[PDB]
């Protein structure tokens, strides 16, 4: 037993991380086949980053201006292109460690693993949710851009996130591997708002189910509710409205625990209205919303 | 900015995980050079596990009774020995992916990364502290034994933990890579007590420093204290007594923030006595003690 925020093993992605330097700016790139993907603001000086004209900046750059290093070994850049907010650098060597991979645009409420990197070298790994307001709550310093987020399904790495920036609220923003930002964000150093950070209701319920699967049951009560009545309380607390598809997704955890989803909803309602009275759930004193139902099943079933 | 529980990249350890089956029992092994390390209870049937006589059970086993698989590829076992609570299986092939490595016995209060595995295949990665009562709070199912915990310093993997069992309280217990349990535990299915779970004071302070490094400062007050007076309150709350060596270890975070350690101690005292009044620190509503000072510096400096 036990329940922990758990990242995927990072080995397959470690072998894809390179360093990309353009002038004075160094960040990370993702090397897959003969292409290196990185954030386009690698072509910016610090001054340029407040209002870059990326097309104009990029025109002053040639292949030899992009220094790409895989470990100690320099890669030869033979072409470059800009796709939305990422650069694709073509190199003369296919990465021999390229895993089976896909690029995917994840949906809000889904989770993924971040391999935080500096100077092309991995620093650590942790799980994030793409929040409903299309930000993530990560750990990123100067030099971390180009770090990527991913999921693994057996053998295949689905890359879904590349890191670009931090918002004034301390949350983090980035793109899919085609260079399209999640959310309304642009890669320039202006003040930008993410909007209300609503809570992923279905994930909170999944984590309450995880708590019961793992022995924590004090919050279970004698009440039930309805979707519409629950949601009247979801709105007040800036929770996402719960839908029958959410109910179905919780099916396996509901079946597996014998607790009807709407009964658990009634437990959640009481926790929202009355707090946790100094108690804890799976070692937390807050309602946790960054575990998907799949994450709960995956962990409690030992999926590898 | 941002602060997250962060595991080391697992790639170097992934390449060392194998499957070890003895009869009906399958668990994980660690393959380094021509030796596979695994928990000795792989030789037990389910019945044997309540009161095994390991020496007697092991005498009925020969090399060919240990099936060791690296991915799809069978390894040939050419010798076996029992060292404390682990088996060393000698195989005829040196692991070509063996990293630079050390075996270390970590001290209580230090952290490490767990690569949870099933059937010799990695499932996920997460950070644990060796708690003062020599348990860890992990996520482990049937089949997870032989999963290992480790630290990396640049190129060298220091293995410090191998997983063996779960206590009735839902916490986890295991050995160093020489097979010696952390704590008073034995590998048999009896009820076993870990004792009072005291809190790692120096780590809580480090995490309060991390909170300030990352913008959370509401808990800073106008008070200071002394070591002896602080500890009078540490005892009541089952915190470890704070020592001057702890104070020195916090030196870099104290210097880096301009907050005297004893001033921060006064903040912690008030948080213990008055709770957090519904507020949060680095996204938590509890005082977090599983980050070492080193962990805080490492993360906030981008060590790779
Ligand atoms: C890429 O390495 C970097 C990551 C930032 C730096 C601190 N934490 C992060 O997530 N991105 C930028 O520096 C980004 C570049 C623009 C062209 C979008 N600018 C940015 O995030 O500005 C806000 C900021 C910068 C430096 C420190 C704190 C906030
Ligand atoms: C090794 O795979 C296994 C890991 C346990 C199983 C559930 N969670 C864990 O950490 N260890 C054992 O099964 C261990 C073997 C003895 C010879 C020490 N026995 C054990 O941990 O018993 C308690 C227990 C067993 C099964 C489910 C829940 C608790």
């Amino acid at each position: 037993s036990g329940f922990r925020k758990m990242a995927f093993p990072s080995g397959k992605v470690e072998g894809c991380m390179v360093q990309v330097t353009c002038g004075t700016t160094t960040l990370n790139g993702l090397w897959l086949d003969d292409v290196v993907y990185c954030p386009r603001h690698v072509i910016c000086t610090s001054e340029d980053m407040f209002n870059p004209n990326y097309e104009d900046l990029l025109i002053r750059k040639s292949n030899h201006n992009f220094l790409v290093q895989a470990g100690n070994v320099q890669l030869r850049v033979i072409g470059h292109s800009m796709q939305n907010c990422v650069l694709k650098l073509k190199v003369d060597t296919a990465n021999p460690k390229t895993p089976k991979y896909k690029f995917v645009r994840i949906q809000p409420g889904q989770t993924f693993s971040v391999l935080a990197c500096y100077n092309g070298s991995p620093s650590g790994v942790y799980q994030c949710a793409m929040r409903p307001n299309f930000t993530i709550k990560g750990s990123f310093l100067n030099g971390s851009c180009g770090s990527v987020g991913f999921n693994i399904d057996y053998d295949c790495v689905s890359f879904c996130y590349m890191h670009h920036m931090e918002l004034p609220t301390g949350v983090h923003a980035g793109t899919d591997l085609e260079g399209n930002f999640y959310g309304p964000f642009v890669d320039r150093q202006t003040a930008q708002a993410a909007g209300t950070d609503t809570t992923i209701t279905v994930n909170v319920l999944a984590w309450l189910y995880a708590a019961v699967i793992n022995g924590d049951r004090w919050f279970l009560n004698r009440f039930t509710t309805t979707l519409n009545d629950f949601n009247l309380v979801a709105m007040k607390y800036n929770y996402e409205p719960l839908t029958q598809d959410h109910v179905d997704i919780l099916g396996p955890l509901s079946a597996q625990t014998g607790i009807a989803v709407l009964d658990m909803c009634a437990s959640l309602k009481e926790l929202l209205q009355n707090g946790m009275n100094g108690r804890t759930i799976l070692g937390s004193a807050l309602l946790e919303d960054e575990f998907t139902p799949f994450d709960v099943v995956r962990q409690c079933s030992g999926v590898t």
